[PDB]
């Protein structure tokens, strides 16, 4: 019973967080095997961050200029290199707590857990969606950069996100662990536009199925629709167009509940056109789009 | 920037979760030093759970009848005892991963992290408030009982909650780690009433301060009020009465923002009387009461 925004257990990832310091700048690094990964802007003074030439800034830096601290202890840096927007610091000690892991570039609409860190210490854990405009709605202060996003598949950690910055809308942008930004963002202090924040339609539908599984069914109506008809209404509300692959992804939830995907679409259409009329679904007064179909199945079946 | 419902990092607690089996019934236990704590209803068959005589049921049980599994390995049970609604199984091995810990009976309106577990394995982590009616709004299926709620204060884990059951409203009830239920609940299969779900007024105010700190200030109005005047409007909306101790608790947030507590109260009063008019605060369309003032300070100051 009940449906909550739920992070993965963070223990495997807590054991990989270190502190990386250059000059005055301290942020978080991810220690996997004998490599520490961190945002390249660790090398920047406050002057530099307006229009930094990272190649020129890095050339002034040697191995000994990077202080890497794993709790109590100082790691010895024996090599450094820049890959896109991340620094790879080679250290003389393999992290003995290195979990089984992969680096994955996650797709828009997929979710992951953020372990928010400061000075290489965990602050807290929460779920985020990689939004269609390649932003996330996180909670990040100064010193949070290098905090990572991950998924767990049994014992394997899939790292998909490293935190680099805030946009003027109060949303967040970062890189995969190869240092390639999600979306059109760059690591300098300029006003940067994410575009239209489109709603993840397949996730809203997944969450309406979550609501029906959990006994909230007041919004189920007597109508059906077509993909082309629904999409006309999606377009108006800045919803992602629903496609046959999305209908296929929702098939197991459609089956478990006996509500056809296009019947749920008709329900969604009436909610978009009529609002909630002061009513709530799973204790929310708006349509939630940060649960994937997998998140709904995982949570409603107790996957561990 | 940004404000999220954020759990503590779960690593210290992941290391204390075990599986406890009696007959057909498997649930979660908490392994601290040489003791495993679990819900006493582990001893019940499905027949028993209607009107169980736990004293009589337990008398038929010996040490060897309790299977305790720490991942791969079987723990040897060398003693068992019932304390209120929890079983204490003495095992021949101290948990080598036992963190510094305390057991605390938490107050209504205070928050904690739930590590949702099945078969002694972590599923996920989320924040809950102990509600004024001593329920929580969690996500729990069959097999989740023995899952625990905790706070962390630097390196010390404060265990405050163990999960025992679901109420007909879809909310959850459990015990402290001494096995005393929060609220009027009993561990048997009967329809049980939590009463009126009163809103945690001091937490709503904390979250309105969170909103102002994060730049959401549209709801700030030109009026002030008095405690007695506000409370007249609180009463009508099933809000907890605001007291001088609550005003004192909000003092640091009032100071940091320069908004007097009674001015924020006047804002809240207009939101209760007028609703949101289709607007949102920190990405919510209703008033959130599951952040304590401490949760707001912790999150807005990067405590680790
Ligand atoms: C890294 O710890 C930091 C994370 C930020 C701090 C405040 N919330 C958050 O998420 N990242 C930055 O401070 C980056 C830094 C690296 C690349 C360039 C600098 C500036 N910056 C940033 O976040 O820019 C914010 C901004 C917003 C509007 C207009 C200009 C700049
Ligand atoms: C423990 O794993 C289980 C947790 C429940 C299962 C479904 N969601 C959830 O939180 N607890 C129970 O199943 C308990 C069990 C122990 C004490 C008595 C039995 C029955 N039960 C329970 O949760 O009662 C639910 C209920 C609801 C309405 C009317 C009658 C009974």
């Amino acid at each position: 019973s009940g449906f909550r925004k739920m992070a993965f257990p963070s223990g495997k990832v807590e054991g990989c967080m270190v502190q990386v310091t250059c000059g005055t700048t301290t942020l978080n690094g991810l220690w996997l095997d004998d490599v520490v990964y961190c945002p390249r802007h660790v090398i920047c003074t406050s002057e530099d961050m307006l229009n930094p030439n990272y190649e020129d800034l890095l050339i002034r830096k040697s191995n000994h200029n990077f202080l890497v601290q794993a709790g109590n202890v100082q790691l010895r840096v024996i090599g450094h290199s820049m890959q896109n927007c991340v620094l790879k610091l080679k250290v003389d000690t393999a992290n003995p707590k290195t979990p089984k892991y992969k680096f994955v570039r996650i797709q828009p609409g997929q979710t992951f857990s953020v372990l928010a860190c400061y000075n290489g210490s965990p602050s807290g854990v929460y779920q985020c969606a990689m939004r269609p405009n390649f932003t996330i709605k996180g909670s990040f202060l100064n010193g949070s950069c290098g905090s990572v996003g991950f998924n767990i598949d049994y014992d394997c950690v899939s790292f998909c996100y490293m935190h680099h910055m805030e946009l003027p809308t109060g949303v967040h942008a970062g890189t995969d662990l190869e240092g390639n930004f999600y979306g059109p963002f760059v690591d300098r202090q300029t006003a940067q536009a994410a575009g239209t924040d489109t709603t993840i339609t397949v996730n809203v539908l997944a969450w309406l199925y979550a609501a029906v599984i959990n006994g909230d069914r007041w919004f189920l109506n007597r109508f059906t629709t077509t993909l082309n008809d629904f999409n006309l209404v999606a377009m108006k509300y800045n919803y992602e167009p629903l496609t046959q692959d999305h209908v296929d992804i929702l098939g197991p939830l459609s089956a478990q509940t006996g509500i056809a995907v296009l019947d749920m679409c008709a329900s969604l259409k009436e909610l978009l056109q009529n609002g909630m009329n002061g009513r709530t679904i799973l204790g929310s007064a708006l349509l939630e789009d940060e649960f994937t179909p997998f998140d709904v199945v995982r949570q409603c079946s107790g996957v561990t």
